[PDB]
């Protein structure tokens, strides 16, 4: 149900980028609905009249994405490659204000569904698959600390007015974040983790349950929303996803999420995850001595659980930045504290 | 060999974007030599020590392209053609250039365009290029949109040296603005399907892949897609036809030769489209002999009319380049040649 400005532009983009019955479509026969509002990444559904016949390949329906409010070449290139490789939505139109993507009938996963075994198992293969991909991007694992550093620096020089924000900020600064960041760096630099191509934001909202596939056991999911992807420590991608088991963002009152540290996957669950990931990420694995299979798994658990620490720290720092620059209704500061609570609680669990 | 102020940048770009041996490579193991210097799109050949064994399936040798002297589209496109195996693989992409697959090869010379085998494959490859879907605007704005952009530039160009002034004055005296409109009226009444066109299909942009000079139908690749867009197919073919007449390897100023006689004969043209059509609508082969001729005769009128836009567009392009480019080349004489070819071709076609 868009506003007159968009939808007219939406109409123009579709008629000009989409082949088939689109190219002759009149404005008056153009259907567009909202999927998400806001000011950053607005989403719309666009479609032909149901009375209108497609001529060929062209889709009956597409997703319009407006970038809203030159790393945008990397994002664009990346998205086009995953499309060609069928890992992502097909790409029908790229232009300065946004893109036109394949519409994929689906819903997103809920937080509690992440712990379902088949779900978890598939997510593990998908992420594996994702990791084996060559991408024309810088292969140096600089993203994780480069990004945390960047946020830290921002964080240190931001000043709130509103009282409750000024308080929450000082308590977080109590921890001495620069010292802690460095503590975390040395801890992780001593933690071997293969640099690969990482989703980096693999949470339930960015995983699709594909329609008509809810019976297929290993084949009903697609990972989307690749905006944070980059070559990174594998441990981060897996640990960050483990961390997401703990957070529910569908909560309808301020601060608009629930943290539950008891929901972090158990040892048995993590093993169930990486037991799908591992054979999906390398060849000979399936038939290594059952004795050495364990050694890798046990080491992989220390790895992901350590890097899950970076997930807490990164997104905690990120969250604080969002509290200053974002207008979206979300308790970013409360969510900041939550991630640092988990950070230190997770610390005490690992004896590190 | 290159200058020190780039041999490093290149080493870093390679160490950091390429897998395999490239990961641990020491600055004193890095080999890099120039392919084409210049001011923009400087080419380089970066390679591993012959004494270094590759760890995986990483490339031993890669091409580095510096942008030097659009933007998102050009990069998406290259990534895509690489993903489809129409273009060189894309090994690394960054703000001031990119790493591409190095293809052992040489460029076609002008005269090779007319070898029946070479011009058959080019037709086939252009046809294949033409069937590709790309995430770009499918409205055929590019042709006259660019000619207007250039014409406006030209009517604004002011030259310093008396000669360029004379020449620009001989060109302006054709009344480009009125001529453009005569052209539009002609092409508007000339049916031509819109497709993804290479738009610059000249010999310098067609590689002859070394080690298959003997292949009959698989010895070429089209490259340099830097002008590619959705456009009237007639232009891509017409433009390529025009390129039979110009040889850019001439070593004395103005550094090209134009040769009207070397424009493809009806027979040669039919030979080209006879390869193109099968490759562009697979059913075409099964048509009635008589019907094929209907369509061929029809495509001849099409491509030869649009060849006019090739002369016009690039003629205007060449005046602009005279003022701005630092590449040594008689742009203004090339412009004059293209407009001569433009008016001669109008007379030939009686249009
Ligand atoms: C005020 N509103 C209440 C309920 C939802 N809402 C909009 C709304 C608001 C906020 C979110 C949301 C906020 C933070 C996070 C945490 N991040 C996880 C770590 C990294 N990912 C970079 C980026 C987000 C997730 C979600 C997620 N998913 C999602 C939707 C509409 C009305
Ligand atoms: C050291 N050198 C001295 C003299 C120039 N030189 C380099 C050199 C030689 C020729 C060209 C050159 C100039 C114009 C054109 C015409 N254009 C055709 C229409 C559109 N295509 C956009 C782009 C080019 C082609 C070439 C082509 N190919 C450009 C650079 C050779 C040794």
């Amino acid at each position: 149900q868009p506003e007159p400005r968009t939808r007219r532009r939406a109409y123009l983009w579709c008629k000009e980028f989409l082949p088939g019955a689109w190219r002759g479509l009149r404005e008056d026969e153009f259907h567009i609905s909202v999927i998400r509002g806001g000011l950053s990444n607005m989403l719309f559904q666009c479609s032909l009249p149901d009375t209108t016949a497609t001529l060929g390949d062209e889709p009956r329906k597409v997703l319009l994405r407006l970038y809203g409010a030159e790393a945008m070449v990397l994002e664009s290139v990346m998205f086009a490659i995953l499309a060609e490789r069928s890992l992502g939505p097909k790409l029908y139109g790229i232009f300065p204000q946004g893109r036109l993507e394949q519409f994929i009938p689906s819903r997103r996963l809920d937080t509690e569904e992440l712990s379902l075994p088949d779900i978890s198992a598939e997510i593990a293969e998908k992420m594996a698959t994702f990791h084996g991909m060559k991408m024309p991007f810088n292969k140096e694992p600089k993203w994780l600390f480069g990004t945390m550093e960047k946020y830290l620096k921002e964080v240190l020089r931001i000043k709130f007015t509103e009282e409750s924000r000024i308080k929450k900020l000082h308590k977080l600064l109590s921890y001495n974040l620069p010292l802690e960041l460095e503590n975390l760096r040395s801890l992780l630099e001593s933690t071997p983790s293969p640099v690969v191509f990482c989703h980096n934001d693999c949470q339930e909202g960015n995983i699709l349950l594909l329609e008509g596939r809810e019976n297929s056991e290993k084949q009903k999911l697609m990972l989307i929303d690749f905006e944070y992807s980059s070559y990174n420590y594998r441990g981060f991608d897996i640990g960050n996803h483990f961390c997401e088991w703990m957070y529910d963002y569908s909560y309808e009152k301020y601060p608009f999420f629930r943290a539950n540290i008891r929901k972090y996957p158990t040892k048995k669950q993590q093993l169930h995850f990486i037991s799908s990931y591992l054979p999906a990420f390398q060849n000979d694995f399936e038939n290594l001595s059952t004795e050495e299979k364990s050694i890798i798994k046990e080491e992989m658990l220390l790895e992901v659980n350590r890097f899950a620490l970076a997930s807490h720290f990164l997104w905690g720092l990120w969250s604080i930045v969002q509290a200053k620059i974002s207008s979206i209704e979300f308790g970013y500061m409360d969510y900041a504290q939550a991630r640092f609570d988990a950070y230190f609680h997770q610390k005490r669990k690992l004896g590190v």
